[PDB]
């Protein structure tokens, strides 16, 4: 699954809808290789958690979305 051929040049933008415990939301867009992209997508969940509370993810469009949750 989520079949991958890896180029160092690969450019490619992920999408992280952020959905927070009062409900209010938001959209954050990462671009670099599909692994940098993703890795950066989950650093600023985590940099969020302090002040939102735990995340939780959904992944979606075959990975090119991340659907995160705070619980607050
Ligand atoms: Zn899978
Ligand atoms: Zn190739
Ligand atoms: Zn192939
Ligand atoms: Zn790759
Ligand atoms: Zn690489
Ligand atoms: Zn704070």
């Amino acid at each position: 699954m989520h079949h991958h051929h890896h180029h160092a040049m690969e450019e490619v933008t992920i999408k992280a809808n952020l959905i927070f415990a009062n409900a209010s939301t938001q959209t954050a867009e990462f671009k670099g290789t599909f692994e940098k992209a993703t890795s950066e997508a989950y650093a600023y969940a985590d940099t969020l958690k302090k002040d939102n509370g735990e995340w939780t993810v959904d992944v979606a469009d075959k990975g090119y979305t991340l659907n995160i949750k705070f619980a607050g």
